[PDB]
């Protein structure tokens, strides 16, 4: 379903191919394939003219060589999914000189399910990575191991079971595919794939807090924020009112007639940037995952090649760096809701760490699950931190004396997307028994989908389905301590946060 | 020139205000007007029904005492009149319910060259700054203090010197003065001017750099970032094609026929995201400006009053911390062209450490100035940390557990501004001695007037004239060590720049 | 061989039963064992006057329930029994009021091979973590699952397998087991003992280094030294000395009769605060590995029991924060050194990125190399930034304002060694063909033992066994390009050095 | 009462010198003194032998011009005074091959108190700061500005007001002044001094909030602490033992018969490696300010010099980076401390933000002056980041590619130890006013006097002596919010810790 080579990717597009196997296909565009013919025909005929031929092939097949120096842990397998995507997408713009051929390796491994192995560490931002996806589409030799639909095997014999012949680089042909920023990228394309559906979980998560601590409605009136039109606030302020709309846990005073935390009063205001920054960093990588990013660049048009720096993933680098920062942002935001939840004095009269069963005196409900949220958001910020700062001036005998740390910013990127996962997870189990108790002090039954609001009440409910524990009248979702282990119901909804199950679903209206 | 209430401010605006000293007039549009004496009659009528008069006089009175908790160094004169310049914008909006006699006196305090002291220290993001502006607009005690074009005055002395009465509070005023984002943002206004006008320049230092190094201008030809085609990269390079144009000492090659480091090849790609974030950063602070940050907001036209959180300035306090972080890496890439002017393995032929009058072997030329720059560069990187993450959350008896820390972010991107202005001077020493012993190299002569192109010949010309020292072709800009106080130098390029001086003027076209 | 109860354990005692499995025996001291049944009776005797017996236990074993919330990645098998050698030795003190039982259970467990699974999150500074252990210890679930050499395994089976009984917890024993820093402190034990190792490996390295670039060794004379006698600086300057002594390949000068870049020439004092540093550490955490840390304490003597707050570990998240910071200081100083070697311009006559077969022209060298130590030292330099410092003020009910955020501080440890295990292995490669290369260039031949000082000969030769590469004179360690996988070797190298190989017995005297 | 030569200098004599104007003078040890000749009598003999004297002293002189490139803001006098002093302490070590006339000049200057401009930037960790203060100590040029007790001054000018002639620099002598780490540890040395202080201070507030607070002192019982002693922590507890004892408002149970939040139950455990680790940092800057840091370094007794590094200045840059990281920890447990006083449902029963008279309905308490420390606070843990590992490794033509940073670290410590004097002054206020609460809740009467212990009635009674506020039964600290500008007591606090006044004085015995 997803064509490379007519219309430009998208970060959804990107997403599918890796995490969902979606096939891919080149385009059939005539004016395509002849670009990229003609960009070859323009290094072949500079190979003819104006310092050899066979020369010329040994230096880009050493290249891969030199090159295999990859250390640390392996890339998850989307991550190279995503790269091989890119980098065929880059091909097509026919300014790279690379063989069709080349380019149709890298759709077939896709669509074979053939992920060339590759390392954390090894690019200053993406040569080394590169190097290994490289050798392992040419089948190079056998020390390039492959993931081929589960497990291990060298490249050479993949390439024998795809009934495929091994490749030689020709001129350029090696640079055109070891020179760019398509690994780092792919990496950052996922990231923010994944936290734009965590920002939106956190919207729901933020609903179900509002609820639960009985707040007003009032905070994202529209004459407030249309008097300060951000527009992420303007966002954050709408899309709250569509989320709280029909509740019967807040106090409805959207006519006008400071009890509210900051928290929940300046809600709108604290995540404007936060949602502006996301969309900010998701139109930079989507201009970067349409870029050509190989050198030298040919230019068939004025039968002439540039030598630049295209090659430099500086928005990667640093959009990766906000993203890890709005993160930290969102889980503090995030750890302070849950604090008011779990304390007597500041949740308008809910049970302490929303303790269940109030007969069994050893109760302590979510009292050690508060602990562990304190304990990830901490990290988060902590993963804040920038890199592309940090970069070291005398790198490559000092001639990449700029260099962006864009590989390792999005690798540190995915690591806090991770985490996040987990925390959101906790948040979501924090707000999903809070509103059970709260209906309970309205109502006196648990069974929150009679008060939610209908768009928190699908989140609510999602969550329930995942754990594996449904809504009644009579209990909550967590009623006696030694019933369930916590530590299941939040690997359980992370796992379904990061393959996209009921719980995303449910609020794909938000994002 | 400057009209408050018809049409929204600019940064350019504040700026002139601020410093220039513009006047400024609000507006005689009566359907403005109008709406500012409704807020107020609402106000009235609401205490005339439903708890007094004198008691909510008293409150709002007692608000200026209590907040009168300020500590540190006063801020400068400019960012006050900033933030009365944004405080009385706010109020013309209307929805307030402030006393036209009230945003009066702001006019007159910035026309009549009136400033109130402010403290640093005070604002978690801006009651306690305010509350100091206030309380000197009214004359409520000889204890608050004011600048009155040069000496020090108490507020009551200056209400009478300027024949006005004391003013007395009346319900809400007191929170539409203090309630608010106008003094951290007021500061941030004049940040992101400072750094914009800093920002050009620096790519007028590289242009230098460039020359001098005898760089090519192949790696900025149109064709290389059309296909990664990022906004700020598609500007910066073609900005330096006109810094560039009719240069005689870089190596024309936009025909299309590595040497070049990164730091000059991958310069467009490079600055891209600081020119987009600066711009992005600019457009944030430009609505925060033009918005009402009190509360509770009055909206008339339907009789009802809203309790918000618009007062939360996360917008200037998150982009205040992408701005410190993009002043970082700016300075980085600086002092890394730096570092290849004043080695002689990397410089293509200058003299070691840009070295003048080689006959004197005592000389040693910017080795000592380079080392100031090493000094100063780390400093900004460190400055490029971030603050709005590290947010109290206890903090107000905890209830205001989440605050943008916008005031303190605001201020430390004050240090980061004043610090970059330094460097930049430093930066534009190094880069006027390069290109004289460029030219040099090159003709025999050193007046490198006869070989830069003319936009840069422009900016080495307000440069030579500010420190004094006028070009020749006899003796290049610093000639032996003994000549000249290089700290003087630095500090009258500081000083110019800081002044919208002839260096300002001379890259008034890369704004 | 290690016994706990008699003499105080040592980070090295911690290391060989964490990592080689060294047997465990609790003391035969009856005083010792009279201590622990003391404090037994006390509670014991407590309970039987001044609110109940069962009820007591229902809420210690309750405390195991709702604390099993951890999540995210598994801890690596030595630090969990890092944390039981540790719980059990505290324990030991006899101010625990648990039963020697108990403390048993975790002797057998450590002895047996038997090791409970414990997540990277959920400890603030180790409730949490440690209920892991303790449901392990006393199978009170199959939810809680346990590695018996070698596979996945529920606590009652494991028990079962052990012919032990489960345990049901007295009052107080839940809160001996789960109140405390164990955890944290285990994993920052083997933090410490395994960069005190890389400390002395980098040692080696920068003496190859020196060697290989001509440097003198004058600038480790002790008359310099004993004139600014840091303990640290002291100890640098004398084991360089011992490191170079009888070299051929440095140019002596220790007679008195610049050219040496500062990475050389103030390398002892730059490792000075690194190495004192890190051995005020190592004493901190010794402290820590011998302290009482749950709570209350029960004083016999004076039969009374206090409530106090040694469970704050402090002393390890700030010396773990410090840790990661003198790891990142340690990387960036060999990454210069590196960047020395690899560029002609300052490797005093070494081929550009040590390329060793000259005559394949195709041949880069270790420029690949080079390019992935790039990248991994800004990331470790990443991690030196701190997160004591954030702790949340919020966490737990507000209960717990302040925490030391040990936990997350270790494990970011534990990941910043990791990572410069893989850095220090190729610094390991760089110096080793550096060294080769020099050797040749002096005498004609490749075998850098003939040169090298007999200190470095055995590091030298025990990377040259490790990648499988006979040092010869007819060829240096790297010759072309395609003849080896430089990553197998990062990989090797590494492997050893985590698992205490012949590289880490070659510097055992510099330990 | 200072005398240079004999023994070696400790922080508080650098102190007295630099703050206090204490008197210094040269040792007459004849033997120190001939050292001192020797070196010289070593170089002008190598003169003599084996370059050209005169042109060796050209050499010498124009160093200090090529250096005269500081820029940003001068530095404390004080800060000056103490690099002098330090400079002249590392000279009388005879290993420099100085003239004692010129070690002399620096006795005289500090007597006569006559202090040169030094600028804040320049260093890299220090040639260009101490090029200032040997250019105005020789008189070099009218461009040289010195502090002349109160008035700006040029160099020449005040030698000729001294009675002293200019001076000429022999071969070495400008290396001798101008090579070292004199400046950056003089004002390091400064910060440890003032950093303990306000450490003592801190215990001091503690202590009262402990009281204020009815909290405990079960948790500094001796039992505790030895059961895990760390030094810091059982320093910490036994001075809280001791600054509560006989206090009437902490509930006296050290005979063993959790309320208390982990801030008061764990203060030990907390401020223990922070306690220690100012130890540490005091011992490693004495040894600084005791060493020779200049080069190349004369040995007489061998008849050589010795080419070392001894002015790269590690242990300041790295030393002063943790100082910065103890403040931001220090500053934010009393901020936690702050947070429960002013919170009702935390500070068992005091006044909301500490309100005074709660008879006016309008009185609001320190609720201004909590949000002023909520704006400090967070600003000091900013500071705690680091900047050591953030050296430029292209510094001064690639040959510093190591440096220390320790300059601007000191600096930026400065800073820290600045904006943390007012936060104390904020944390004294709160102090103070809440125990007169405490003491009215329990007697009847507002005089804390009656009620505290005497230890802290010190503390107490210095603060009100010095915001002249009388202690009476009658009225507390703060009445009624329009009867004081907080503003000033903070300013008149801070001003007095800086002077060392009667608060400091107060807690004399916890130094």
């Amino acid at each position: 379903n997803v064509i490379i080579g007519n219309q430009k990717l998208t970060i959804n597009d990107v997403a599918r191919v890796a995490r969902n196997g979606t096939l891919v296909s080149l385009t059939n565009n005539t004016d395509i394939l002849q670009g990229i013919q003609a960009s070859c025909d323009y290094i072949n005929n500079a190979v003819e003219s104006g310092i050899s031929r066979e020369q010329a092939s040994e230096l880009q097949t050493n290249l891969v060589w030199f090159l295999k120096t990859g250390a640390g842990n392996k890339l998850p397998l989307a991550d190279v999914r995503a790269a091989m995507l890119l980098r065929a997408n880059s091909h097509m713009r026919g300014a790279s000189g690379i063989r069709l051929e080349l380019i149709k390796r890298m759709e077939i491994f896709l669509n074979a399910g053939v992920t060339p192995y590759v390392y954390e560490f090894g690019s200053i931002g993406d040569l080394v990575p590169l190097s290994y996806i490289t050798g392992s589409l040419i089948g190079l030799d056998p020390s390039f191991k492959v993931d081929f639909n589960g497990k291990e095997m060298d490249a050479p014999t993949a390439l024998r079971q795809l009934n495929l012949s091994p490749l030689t680089l020709l001129p350029k042909e090696g640079l055109a595919m070891m020179n760019g920023t398509s690994v780092m990228t792919g990496i950052a394309a996922n990231c923010v794939y994944d936290t734009q559906i965590l920002t939106a979980i956190a919207m729901g998560v933020h609903a179900l807090d509002i609820q639960a601590l009985n707040g007003t409605n009032q905070s994202f009136h529209p004459f407030i924020h249309n008097s300060k039109p951000h527009p992420g606030q303007l966002w954050a302020a709408d899309q709250m009112i569509s989320l709280l709309a029909n509740s019967q846990l807040v106090r409805d005073e959207l006519d006008g007639k400071i009890q509210d935390r900051y928290s929940l009063r300046c809600l709108p205001q604290y995540l404007g940037p936060i949602v502006d920054g996301i969309s900010q960093i998701a139109k930079q990588i989507e201009i970067e995952i349409n870029s050509v990013t190989d050198n030298p660049l040919i230019d068939v048009d004025n039968q002439a090649s540039y030598h630049g720096g295209n090659f430099l993933g500086q928005y990667v680098g640093m959009g990766m760096d906000h993203l890890r920062y709005y993160i930290g942002l969102l889980a503090k935001h995030l750890d302070v809701q849950i604090a008011l939840l779990a304390s007597p004095e500041f949740s308008n009269g809910l049970p302490p760490s929303l303790l269940g069963n109030r007969e069994r005196k050893v109760n302590m409900g979510l009292k050690g699950l508060q602990i562990c949220g304190n304990s990830i958001m901490p990290l988060l910020t902590f993963y804040g931190n920038s890199i592309a700062d940090r970069f070291p001036t005398h790198a490559e005998q000092f001639n990449q004396n700029i260099n962006s740390q864009g590989y390792t910013s999005a690798t540190l990127a995915r690591r806090s997307v991770d985490i996040f996962q987990n925390y959101v997870a906790i948040a979501l189990m924090f707000g999903v028994q809070a509103v059970d108790l709260r209906t309970y002090k309205k109502t006196g039954h648990y069974d929150a989908r009679a008060c939610l609001s209908p768009a928190t009440e699908r989140l609510y409910s999602a969550v329930r389905h995942v754990v594996g524990q449904k809504p009644t009248s009579d209990r909550p979702y967590i009623w006696n301590d030694n019933e369930q282990g916590l530590d299941e119901h939040i690997a359980r909804i992370s796992a379904d946060i990061a393959a996209g199950g009921v719980i995303v679903q449910a609020v794909q209206d938000i994002l």
